[PDB]
């Protein structure tokens, strides 16, 4: 177009335009005050409007990269605040924008964002909606400078509905806090997959990413032909490679191009895309990414004919090995939306290894005849684990399910910090709660998605503060092998028990007067610390001690004197528990 900024403004709408321009400045100038970015936004928006009225007005034909970089270089404090990033302004485009991109700081060391009281939030929301929500947007954007801006905007708009509904409710906090917790966990998760996907592309290559994408898109678009899936995989690989480089506008163009191709070809891809494809550009590609799987075609034949029985297996494979493995993966995936993507990749890897071994033999068919039997234990292993864990979650409830996991994992890797053991065990309990309510045909994809987020969080914490080599291995192997690796962890035999520290097992009266969540953590903390002190304790000996602590709390809490109970009866529980484990 003659004026990129006019076209963006017309397509997006003023309100969406303003929001994104705020996110984009906040992601680059992460240390500047909210009020400075509001002024930059208003100037850029006023200029955009001059181009909307006349596409030939002065400077309106400059690239949006040029205008954005030009405006970055107007910031008076650029050098004093950002140092060498101010030297980016001495370059011309496209080198200037590349330079700015390299100075985004993924760890800007900003104070934690403190959640105000519910009534303070609802009063701020009422008295000034715009500043209230837009300031928070700026705060999140400047802490998450690679977070895809449109998706950050999609989260922000859902906060409005939450405040509109809950601030007119009778119990405002009971209404509002669960939704804000859900929105925040959803945001942190989306951030987790984004950074996880880019890291995986760098370490394990384009080929491995394409394999993941064949499987995922074949589950999603089972009626599409392989040639069509393969094209989508190529284009999707390009989009993610560009989006991982990190420039908003080049990412957004690639994503919109793919969405428009998908929407122009729905007849050959999926019957479930009509709604997404009538949405505005801003939302189309995100909507398509969340489309539910199309219904699979009826009475599809078994894979045995083309991949085991045919005389031409080895010949078709040898001609173009990755194209044939892709076809095997496409046929298997489209038939099994109930499988994790990584389970499908394990079947593909198994098939490839067998073909590599067997096509060398004189009778390849006899060699690979039973290959589909090799898939049986790979499929049943996750299926059985889901059943086991969903049964225990129902028997125990979320909390006591968390406690069963906490003891299990503390014994397996007792060297992990207690805060991490508590947080990870809790989050794993929440994966059980979420995914065990899905029917069996959607449980493995759910667990794959939410475990990826939890195990990724574990691994980042552990890379930052390494303590266990077994965890470093599970965290550094292929993503296909990460969860089985962790599942294979065994109780640590060579752990020397941590020395007794009395204050660790000293509880005061405040425990009764604490948020139910914080009371769970503190109880979960002493449970880990108990296991860390006596890692050979039995389930019998542990539930016995945990029952004594449960009386110790309920008595000393509803007592005329609470403190003296905690200190005197506290020595009694510790000494009894000490003898009951030593
Ligand atoms: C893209 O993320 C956001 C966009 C827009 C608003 C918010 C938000 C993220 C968060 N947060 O901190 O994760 C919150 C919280 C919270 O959870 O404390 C409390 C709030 C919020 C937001 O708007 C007013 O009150
Ligand atoms: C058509 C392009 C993709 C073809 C992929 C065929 C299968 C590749 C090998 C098996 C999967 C390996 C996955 C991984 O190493 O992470
Ligand atoms: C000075 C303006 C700089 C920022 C401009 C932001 C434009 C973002 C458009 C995003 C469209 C999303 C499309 C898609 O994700 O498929
Ligand atoms: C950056 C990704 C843009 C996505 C555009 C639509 C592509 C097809 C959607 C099917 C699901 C893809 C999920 C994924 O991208 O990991
Ligand atoms: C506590 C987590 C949810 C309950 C069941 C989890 C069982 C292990 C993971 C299932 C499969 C995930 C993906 C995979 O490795 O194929
Ligand atoms: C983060 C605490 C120490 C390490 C814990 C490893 C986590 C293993 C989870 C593997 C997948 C679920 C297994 C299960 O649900 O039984
Ligand atoms: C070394 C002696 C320690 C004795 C005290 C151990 C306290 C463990 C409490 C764990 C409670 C978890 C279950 C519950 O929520 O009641």
């Amino acid at each position: 177009h003659k004026s990129e900024v006019a076209h963006r403004f017309k397509d997006l709408g003023e309100e969406n335009f303003k929001a994104l321009v705020l996110i984009a400045f906040a992601q680059y100038l992460q240390q500047c005050p909210f009020e400075d970015h509001v002024k930059l936004v208003n100037e850029v928006t006023e200029f955009a409007k001059t181009c909307v009225a006349d596409e030939s007005a002065e400077n309106c034909d400059k690239s949006l990269h040029t205008l954005f970089g030009d405006k970055l270089c107007t910031v008076a404090t650029l050098r004093e605040t950002y140092g060498e990033m101010a030297d980016c302004c001495a370059k011309q485009e496209p080198e200037r924008n590349e330079c700015f991109l390299q100075h985004k700081d993924d760890n800007p060391n900003l104070p934690r964002l403190v959640r105000p009281e519910v009534d303070v939030m609802c009063t701020a929301f009422h008295d000034n909606e715009e500043t209230f929500l837009k300031k928070y947007l700026y705060e999140i954007a400047r802490r998450h400078p690679y977070f895809y801006a449109p998706e950050l905007l999609f989260f922000a708009k859902r906060y409005k509905a939450a405040f509109t509904e809950c601030c007119q409710a009778a119990d405002k906090a009971a209404c509002l806090l669960p939704k804000l917790d859900e929105l925040r966990d959803e945001g942190k998760a989306s951030s987790a997959k984004q950074r996880l996907k880019c890291a995986s592309l760098q370490k394990f290559g384009e080929r491995a990413f394409k394999a993941w994408a064949v499987a995922r898109l074949s589950q999603r678009f089972p009626k599409a032909e392989f040639a069509e899936v393969s094209k989508l995989v190529t284009d999707l690989t390009k989009v993610h490679t560009e989006c991982c480089h990190g420039d908003l506008l080049e990412c957004a163009d690639d994503r919109a191009d793919l969405a428009k191709y998908i929407c122009e070809n729905q007849d050959s891809i999926s019957s479930k895309l009509k709604e997404c494809c009538e949405k505005p550009l801003l939302e189309k590609s995100h909507c398509i990414a969340e489309v539910e799987n199309d219904e699979m075609p009826a009475d599809l034949p078994s894979l045995a004919a083309d991949f085991v029985e045919s005389k031409d297996v080895c010949k078709n494979y040898a001609e173009a090995k990755d194209v044939f493995l892709g076809m095997f993966l496409y046929e298997y995936a489209r038939r099994h939306p109930d499988y994790s993507v990584v389970l499908l990749l394990r079947l593909a890897k198994t098939y490839e290894t067998t073909l590599e071994k067997c096509c060398a033999a004189a009778d390849p068919h006899e060699c690979y005849a039973k290959v589909f039997d090799e898939f049986k234990p790979l499929v049943e292993e996750p299926q059985n684990l889901i059943k086991q864990n969903c049964e225990l979650f129902e028997q125990l409830g979320e909390y006591k399910f968390q406690n069963a996991l906490l003891v299990r994992y503390t014994k397996k890797v007792p060297q992990v910090s207690t805060p991490t053991l508590v947080e990870v065990s809790r989050n794993l309990g929440k994966v059980g709660s979420k995914c065990c309510k899905h029917p069996e045909a959607k449980r493995m994809p759910c667990a794959e998605d939410y475990l990826s987020v939890v195990l990724n969080q574990l691994c980042v914490l552990h890379e930052k503060t390494p303590v266990s080599d077994r965890v470093t291995k599970c965290c550094t192997e292929s993503l296909v092998n990460r969860r089985p690796c962790f599942s294979a962890l065994e109780v640590d035999e060579t752990y020397v028990p941590k020395e007794f520290n009395a204050e660790t097992f000293t509880f005061h009266a405040d425990i009764c007067t604490l948020s139910e969540k914080e009371r769970q953590i503190k109880k979960q903390t002493a449970l880990v610390e108990l296991v860390k002190h006596k890692p050979k304790a039995t389930k019998e000996q542990l539930k016995a001690v945990m029952d004594d602590f449960a009386a110790f709390v309920e008595k000393c809490c509803k007592a005329d004197d609470k403190e003296t109970c905690f200190a005197e009866e506290g020595k009694k529980l510790v000494a009894a528990s000490q003898a009951a484990l030593g």
